């Protein structure tokens, strides 16, 4: 998949977290997200694609992937042991982490 694809596995899987009815549903989502955010670290953004790729603006884009997982594996902690809420709520501040981003790279 290419990073439009990983983006939108990100944005449809964040709607149906919130949407869940059981930690099934919440464990699978995050599970799709994680691999998504870890395959998106590999690409290359359109509005730095005239940038070398060992540009600074390159490794903080992949950092950016570093810390959105980090997040997605403390969600992952939550929805393994049943709690959904939680795990919804941690989901749920993943968007102040993909909006910084977007503000520098989208
Ligand atoms: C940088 C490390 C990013 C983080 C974290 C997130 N996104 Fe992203 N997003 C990023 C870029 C550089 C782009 C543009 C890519 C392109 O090919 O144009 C995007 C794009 C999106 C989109 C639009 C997809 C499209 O067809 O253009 C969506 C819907 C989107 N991103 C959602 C999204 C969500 C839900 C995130 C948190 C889980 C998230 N992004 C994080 C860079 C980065
Ligand atoms: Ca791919
Ligand atoms: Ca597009
Ligand atoms: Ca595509
Ligand atoms: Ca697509
Ligand atoms: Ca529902
Ligand atoms: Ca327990
Ligand atoms: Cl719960
Ligand atoms: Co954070």
């Amino acid at each position: 998949a290419d990073l439009e694809d990983n983006m939108e596995t990100l944005n449809d899987n964040l709607k149906v977290i919130e949407k869940a009815d059981n930690a099934a549903q919440v464990k699978d989502a995050l599970t799709k997200m994680r691999a998504a955010a870890l395959d998106a670290q590999k690409a290359t953004p359109p509005k730095l694609e005239d940038k070398s790729p060992d540009s600074p603006e390159m490794w903080d884009f992949r950092h950016g992937f570093d810390h959105l997982v980090g997040h997605i594996d403390d969600a992952l902690k939550l929805a393994n042991e049943g709690k959904v809420k939680e795990a919804q709520a941690a989901a749920e501040q993943l968007k102040t982490h993909c909006n910084a981003c977007h503000q520098k790279y989208r």
